[PDB]
Formats: C-alpha cells, sequence, structure tokens
C-alpha cells in the first residue's frame, strides 16, 4: 500500500459494511485525516461505523441527489465498496439490485468526474487480469452490476481522466462480517450470507455443518485484512484505468474449511465429506505483487482463528442481529 | 419474417421513433391486431405515431411504474427500440442516457418476465455474431447502455425464459428520420442526427455537403424498411436467447454517399473528396439469411431515392421541427 494515505481525506462508499468497516479501521490506523463513510445500512449494522472525530458518517444512499450535490472536492481517495448483497438477493429483486449496485457507481462517478484533488478511485469489482467478458454465465443481476461498474470505471477514466482502479476479489472472510446484517433483502442469504460465517456460527453452537455435495467445491479464500491492504495498495500505487486481482492464490475445499473450523472451535460433530474428483472443479495475484508490492499472505488457518475469536467475543450481538429476520425466515 | 404476426397484439417501445415508426407501419400492413406504442417523444415527433383504431399510444416513459403495473399479459410480441439518441447526447448527460437507455430495458424485462402470451421480445442492440465483449472502446454511455441491454436480454432468457432476440444493426437510413425530432438532448446532434439525413437536407437546400476527412470512412448502410423486416423476422423465427446481425453486407464510403445524394438531388456544389487508403478503415448477415431467410437487399441507390423523395415531400415540416432548437444551437 503506502502511508501515501497518511493525513489524507478519504471517502468510503459502503464503509459500514464488512469489507468497508475493515478498510475504515485500517485507514484510521494508517493515520488518515478523514474518513467520510457513506452507507445506507442496507446490508450493514451501525455498530460497524466508529464514532470518531475523524469519521464523518452519512447514513444515506450514494444515489441521493442532495448528498451528491453537497460533495466537495476535498477527497484524496475514494473507495467504492457499496453493493446489493448479494447474488441471491439480486435474483429475488433485480430492481433493488440495480438501485444499489449499478446506479450507485454511475451517479458516484458522474459527481466525481471533475474533482481535481482525487488521486485514486478504487472500485470493488468482484471475481492474468483480462478486460474481455462474456454476455453468458452471469448468474445474477448482482454479477451484471459488478461488471457494469467495470465498464463505468474504464469509461470515466478514458473520457474524464477519473483515476479509477478496479480491484477484483472474492471469497473474503474475517471479523466484521455479521450474519443478518442490515435489512431483509428477500432471501435466507440475508442471514446466511457466506459459507465461512455460517460455518463458524454453527460450529460455535455445536451444530453439524451442512456440507453441500461432500464439500468438494474449492475457493480461493482471502482474509479481510489482506483485502483492506490490497485496496489501499490499489489506491496508493494502482495504475489509473487499470485492474488488479486481490487474491490469495491458494485454494481450499469447503470440506477442508469445515474441518478446520470444527477443529478450532472444538465442534465434535460429523462431516458428510467426499473425495474431490477431476470433474468437480481463480485469479492470479502476480500483477498486484509485481506492480504494487502487494501479497495476501494470511493463511486460512491464521485467518479462521482470528475470525472465530471475533465471532466468539461478539456472539450475543450477532445472535440478536440475526433474530430480527426470524419472521421473514419462517415466511420464506 | 412471417405473417406469424398477422392478427397479433404487439407492443413497440420507442415506436414513435425513426426505426419504430417504420416498424409500426410495416406491422399494420402485415395485418396485426394491435400496436401498443409506448414512447415519451424524447427524440421523436408525434406525427410519426398514426392515429389509428388499432394503434394505442401511451405518451409515457417505459420506466414509469404506473404504466408498467398496468400492462397486461395480452401481447404476442414486444419490440424494444427505445434509446437515448445517441452517442453525443449520452456523453453530454450519462444520467439522462441511463434513465432512457439502461433502466428502460431492465424495468421492461422485469415486468414482462412472467408474461405467458409472449412469443418473442426483440431488442434493438446496435452494432459471425459473438457474445464476447471488451470493457474498452466503448466510446460513450450510449454504447455501454446498448451492451448492458444485451447482458439483460441473455440473463432474462436464461433465468426466466423471457424469449429475447437481440437484433444488432447500425447505420440505418430512410423515410421517417427527422432532423431535430424530439427534445433538445444537449448537443447539435439533436438537429444533425446522422450523416444521411444531414446530407439529404443540405443537398436539397443546394449547400456544400461537409465531408469530414475527404469522406474516406466507410459504413454498411441499411435501408430502414429492411431493418423493419429484419426485426419482424427476429420476432417470428429468431431463436430465444439468440442474436442476429441485421445488416446489408455492403460498405459505402461517405464520399460515395455524398456523391450519390448530390446526383439524385441535383446539388451542383463541390465535394472535398480524398482517396481511401489502407489505414483509413462490420457484421455478417449470414446467420439471419440461413436461419430467418432474411436478406437486406435494398441498394444504397434505391434507398437514397426513397429517402430523398420523402424528405422533399416533407421539407417544410422538417424545417419547422429543426427550428425549435435554433436558440439551443446558438448557445452551444
Ligand atoms: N465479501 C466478498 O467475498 C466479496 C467478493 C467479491 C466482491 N465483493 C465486493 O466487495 C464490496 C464489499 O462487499 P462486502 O462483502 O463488504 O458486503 P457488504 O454488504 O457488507 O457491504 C456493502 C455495503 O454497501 C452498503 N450499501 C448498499 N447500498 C448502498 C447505497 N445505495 N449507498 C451506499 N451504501 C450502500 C451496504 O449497506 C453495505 O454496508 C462490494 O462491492 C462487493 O461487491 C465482496
Ligand atoms: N438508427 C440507427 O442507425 C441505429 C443504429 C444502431 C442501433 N439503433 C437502435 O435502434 C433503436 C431505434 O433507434 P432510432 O434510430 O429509431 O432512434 P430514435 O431516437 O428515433 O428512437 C428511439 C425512440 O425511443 C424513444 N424513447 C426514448 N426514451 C424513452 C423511454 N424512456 N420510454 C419510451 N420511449 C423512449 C424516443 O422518444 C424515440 O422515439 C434504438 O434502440 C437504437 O439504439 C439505431
Ligand atoms: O452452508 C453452506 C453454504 C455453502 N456451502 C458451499 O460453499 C461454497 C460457497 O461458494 P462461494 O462462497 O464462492 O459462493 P457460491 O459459489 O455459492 O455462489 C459452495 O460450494 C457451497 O456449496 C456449503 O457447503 N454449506
Ligand atoms: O456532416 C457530416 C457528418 C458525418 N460525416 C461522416 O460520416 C460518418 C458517420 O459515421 P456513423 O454514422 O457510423 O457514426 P459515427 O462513426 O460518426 O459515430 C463519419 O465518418 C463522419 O466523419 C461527414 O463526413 N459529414
Amino acid at each position: 500500500n503506502a502511508s501515501k494515505l497518511a493525513n489524507t481525506n478519504v471517502m468510503v462508499v459502503g464503509g459500514a459494511g464488512f469489507v468497508g468497516s475493515n478498510l475504515v479501521k485500517r485507514l484510521l490506523e494508517l493515520g488518515v485525516n478523514q474518513v467520510h463513510v457513506v452507507d445506507n445500512l442496507l446490508s450493514a449494522e451501525k455498530i460497524n461505523v466508529p464514532d470518531h472525530p475523524a469519521v464523518r458518517f452519512s447514513e444515506t444512499s450514494i444515489t441521493d441527489d442532495a448528498l451528491l450535490a453537497s460533495l466537495q472536492d476535498e477527497y484524496d481517495y475514494v473507495f467504492h465498496l457499496a453493493t446489493y448483497h448479494g447474488n441471491q438477493s439480486s435474483i429475488h429483486d433485480p430492481l433493488a439490485d440495480h438501485e444499489n449496485n449499478t446506479l450507485t457507481t454511475l451517479k458516484l462517478y458522474e459527481r466525481l468526474k471533475h474533482f481535481k484533488r482525487l488521486k485514486k478511485v478504487v472500485y470493488s469489482a468482484a471475481g492474468e487480469e483480462t478486460d474481455i467478458v462474456s454476455l453468458h454465465n452471469n448468474d445474477s443481476p448482482y454479477s451484471m452490476s459488478k461488471i457494469f461498474g467495470e465498464f463505468y470505471s474504464v469509461y470515466y477514466h478514458k473520457q474524464h481522466q477519473l483515476p479509477t482502479v478496479r480491484a477484483r476479489f472474492q471469497n473474503v472472510y474475517g471479523p466484521g462480517e455479521i450474519l443478518g446484517a442490515g435489512r431483509w433483502r428477500g432471501t435466507p442469504a440475508t442471514v446466511w450470507r457466506n459459507v465461512t460465517p455460517t460455518f463458524i456460527y454453527k460450529a460455535l453452537k455445536g451444530m453439524p455443518l451442512p456440507l453441500e455435495n461432500g464439500g468438494v467445491a474449492t475457493r480461493d479464500f482471502i482474509f479481510v485484512e489482506d483485502v483492506a491492504n490490497g485496496l489501499i495498495a490499489c489506491a496508493a500505487d494502482g495504475t489509473p484505468g487499470g485492474v488488479y486481482n486481490i487474491a490469495s492464490g491458494k485454494e481450499t475445499s469447503i470440506a477442508d474449511l469445515a474441518t478446520k473450523i470444527n477443529e478450532i472451535t472444538g465442534n465434535n460433530t460429523e462431516l458428510d465429506r467426499l473425495p474431490k474428483r477431476p470433474w468437480d472443479n481463480f485469479g492470479s495475484p502476480e500483477k498486484a505483487r509485481r506492480e504494487l508490492g502487494f501479497s495476501a499472505d494470511v493463511s486460512i488457518d491464521d485467518g479462521l482463528r482470528k475470525t472465530i475469536e471475533w465471532t466468539k467475543a461478539n456472539l450475543a450481538v450477532i445472535e440478536q442481529i440475526m433474530r430480527k429476520h426470524d419472521s421473514a425466515l419462517a415466511t420464506y
């Protein structure tokens, strides 16, 4: 990254969220002058937004015309992390997705296009790096919104010199991701938002972890603190118009993820495991390493321990948050 | 195409426009039961929408929630031709483009997704056929909106079986395209909307045609009546989820276009021409021929004659329409 960020003014759109909150904490620790958090708490909890003399919090949508018109050219860096969480919610309501996942990026970039203090605008794009995409195998409106944000990022850079850097990451896990965070977004995935926190929660309650299909599917998990540092490196040193995978380069099967969670938590229950076959089943981190000196080196073992310790410490709070969706969960 | 369209109920979004109006006239002549024209007249004139017992006209945006909620499952075919006209206007105001070029397709498809009477939804996509696209060399928000409409067309077909067919065409010319049609959209291109009507207008006024760079650039022009028939063929016989170039397969240089316009009109003024060089400079029509039996066979010579005859007959009306933008044109 850098202390290029020291004493700077930063906006984090979506900064009350999982990746966002973690980014905000890291920015504060790097000595930034200001974080302007813009977040509508659609998929977040206000407890993730510090009450801090340096942290200004606008509890508004980044699509709000008044808010946009009120923005001043007083930012060195903008991190655009807002999204409509996530695939399942977006399928359920593509219009809610569009408002909070496509229009967000367009109206934000439209406001920022003539700002001159901006050094970098870092857009969380989802998951060497190529800039060719298929109309097919976009499984959700969410996936289309994310890709549309990359189209916008490239356009605004070429047309208006908006200094955009697209940061592609996926399968982020760690402290600050709260099952049930924010409003009901249509489906049980509002609760059960990703495999890692679902597994950690269930394991801490001594419950059998539900392995789907023997858990043969693999993912390149990345610890959230590495993602924060990756985003910061993109800001500091990322080439305007450019794109970087922020990735661990290491794949872990869901069976193995489950196994590790159970052993750390001491959850002594059965795992419906199966051997991975060739027909059962990722981005290279080399560009970010070479160009930004960035490496995501937190192992799945270290990362799971830190996540579990945080979950344990905050279990009551998380449980109380989850419970707000009990009646919608029963209706589904 | 077919008389598969005989006695059917059809909606034409954007049906007061250039391609739209021509499509509506051809539908009426093929004996359709109903055309529901939905058009906000943003880049169109109401004189292009017939007052007809069979033609219902909603002078509303297709994004209007009330209108969308009011739509009944009473359509056999939908043609989605609305756009924010065009590249230049979209650069000027990407937000106006988005509203009338991206959100249009999404909210339309969202309403139509559970309609069961629908045989085909034909989307005008702009310009064998591949479904791979680059984030680069999208010159405008318009170009991004058009591509986003293809993402949506593919998604809605795969997810909801919406029977979409993407019709890719460009450089359409002919009767019904009126210089200055609709509202001021920010730039002189509101008047001077395309090279062909600009040239025909100027030539009829005995003015030198402004050839840019000796006119070496070439385009595959297509007569609007061939485009209408191409759209109808897509509706009748196009494969759901699929895409077709609707194209002439013949390239004409702007110098040659200018030359032909001058000779038909008898405009006896100079042309700043240059020889085309290899470094100075299109979609195949074969898929549509093979699969739909569709061929765009109107030559540039025949098409220009028909267009010029229409322009001549309607010159006063067109001039009066153009004049509404005099004060915005002077301000630009
Ligand atoms: N977590 C992952 O593995 C993952 C993977 C790939 C990409 N991403 C991307 O990373 C970014 C952050 O995701 P996250 O996991 O922190 O999820 P998240 O839901 O916790 O964070 C998104 C934040 O955006 C906010 N938001 C939603 N609509 C808004 C609007 N209109 N205006 C302002 N804020 C709004 C939410 O309230 C939330 O705080 C997103 O862009 C996402 O697409 C995440
Ligand atoms: N003319 C060409 O060479 C060309 C080339 C490639 C693609 N296309 C595509 O063909 C289609 C028709 O283009 P055209 O040349 O007839 O231009 P056009 O401007 O004449 O027609 C577009 C129509 O859409 C209407 N419209 C705009 N916003 C609307 C909204 N929100 N709701 C309903 N209607 C709305 C306009 O009022 C207009 O009648 C468009 O999709 C365009 O992108 C045209
Ligand atoms: O309760 C769960 C939740 C998910 N998974 C698996 O964990 C993986 C999660 O993948 P990812 O987070 O990348 O998103 P997804 O692929 O599901 O869209 C998938 O293989 C799921 O089958 C599981 O076994 N049990
Ligand atoms: O008054 C004009 C208008 C345009 N043109 C040329 O005609 C072509 C029009 O191209 P097209 O319609 O496909 O759209 P464009 O390429 O301009 O975006 C371009 O080469 C222009 O330089 C011209 O010579 N004189």
